[PDB]
């Protein structure tokens, strides 16, 4: 594990995981800091990768945080985790009680309506 | 295939589909006619057997009815059939879309957050 | 266990425990069906006793029910089962505080005074 | 084929088509990404061209998308052909009936009329 606060050529701060390889590095749940107490926000959220390999060529600093910074982003990526979990739990009950409330009304049908259902269904 | 109305001890009128083995009667689809046109309603409102037996000495009069009852009772039992399969296959496309948005939220997933999904999934 | 719901000859529809013997038929747990979600009430609310005898020449129609009220049906006798159970606990805990501060109470007496108590609670 | 969304080190986001071949990379079909649900818009509008190269040096990070933008992308590049495909329909009726017009119309001419509509029309 290896948090390091960096500033890109963009002018804006990344914190997050670093591993820094052959020049080339990567990043692992980067975080964007917005300056108003801290504020982060999501830096990629339009992908689901992992990493993130940038060049060293665009990044102006790479330096340790202080831990006032270290503690609130390590409480932010718990809470984020935990709230993924949350939602998945609810998203598989509801899922569960729709498929069964569905087999139950599908139960009561008649062998012309289950005809029916199974021409459509193909179609 | 027999269509019948007939009238219970209780005062109300019942039609549906009418099989009279061995005094005990048979009855399939039965609705109950308000009379306010004509007003259909179902009979048994909680329970999904499609046949109910009851006894002949319950009822008062079993009469063969006139065609345009017929006809109503026709369009209004084929109506609730299509709903019916139109309902299904609407419960089927949301759960398999749900089902379908579920799975790629939790591909994205770590190793640490799959184990605490596994032991509350356990819970 | 058989769960059946009923219609009487009155026009009520009974939700309970069936067993059906020699004709004649024993009701446990029954509960009037009020059409209104679903509504129940108490059938017998002027008798404990926990099986009703009928007869079978009584009753119109007997016919399994839907899942939903099933669930409906056991929430609501496991409900109130809890909630005489919490009675009987209030009702003891009461019973057992008043009867040590009364007992309190009548320690601190005189003889004459205990002989007066002695007369009077003949009396 | 390959879609993976870029960030340019001006600070935007493409997605389309991408094929990187000796470090400069060919971009097909791409669509700058406004942060607003998502908005797309074409990249750049004052060209035809069906490809455009672009170096490697000049791109911060490329990465796979998540299904719901590659969903809103395909259906936004297909509507976009069909209303293409409408707008030459259009055209092309409109041109074939106003040819037919002025057909017509100059049909009824007179000799020296045209001898001057030749003259003018030289001229
Ligand atoms: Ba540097
Ligand atoms: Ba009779
Ligand atoms: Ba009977
Ligand atoms: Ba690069």
């Amino acid at each position: 594990k290896n948090i390091k606060i960096m500033r890109l050529v963009t002018g804006e701060d990344i914190i997050g995981n670093i591993s820094e390889s052959q020049g080339l590095i990567t990043i692992k749940k980067a975080f964007v800091i917005i300056p108003m107490q801290l504020v982060l926000s999501p830096w990629q959220p339009y992908t689901d990768d992992k990493e993130i390999v940038i060049d060293d060529s665009e990044v102006i600093t790479i330096t340790s945080p202080k831990d006032d910074i270290i503690k609130s982003y390590e409480s932010h990526t718990r809470v984020l985790e935990n709230k993924q979990v949350e939602e998945i739990l609810r998203l598989e009950k509801e899922i569960e009680d729709l498929q069964r409330m569905k087999e139950q009304q599908e139960l009561s049908l008649t062998e012309a309506s289950l005809q029916k259902l199974q021409e459509r269904r193909d179609q």
